[PDB]
């Protein structure tokens, strides 16, 4: 098959997934990624621009996925664990958003290892 359309089957996947990361709500009906959608205004955040050298949020994710700008899952996986290990690096493994973002890593190892077989599929018409 043709890139682009292998580029627009994946992204589709990478969407869902990073909705239902996006979406995602504990029992008590609050978003566990609500920290993870926007990076820090820089202007009263200068200490955090300080400890984070490769910054990167959810919004600018969701929004390069629509672009086709990830062509492999790979460049989709870094992309999203960076957002995960930025915020542990920030705010620590064991603060109430660390318990966040490690619930939110199973979430996202569960649905990429679902998605895995399409992904696949996909992927190995080259």
């Amino acid at each position: 098959s043709m890139e682009v359309a292998r580029a627009a089957r994946l992204a589709q996947i990478f969407k869902e997934i990073c909705d239902g990361i996006i979406s995602y709500k504990d029992s008590s009906r609050q978003a566990l990624a609500a920290p993870l959608l926007n990076l820090p205004p820089k202007k009263k955040n200068a200490d955090y621009y300080e400890k984070i050298s490769d910054p990167l949020d959810l919004i600018t994710i969701e929004k390069q996925i629509l672009t086709g700008y990830y062509k492999t899952v790979e460049a989709f996986d870094a992309d999203m664990l960076k957002v995960f290990r930025n915020a542990e690096k920030y705010y620590g493994r064991k603060s109430p958003v660390g318990r966040d973002v490690c619930r939110l890593r199973k979430a996202y190892y569960n649905a990429r290892h679902e998605a895995s077989a399409q992904i696949d599929e996909i992927v190995g018409e080259t």
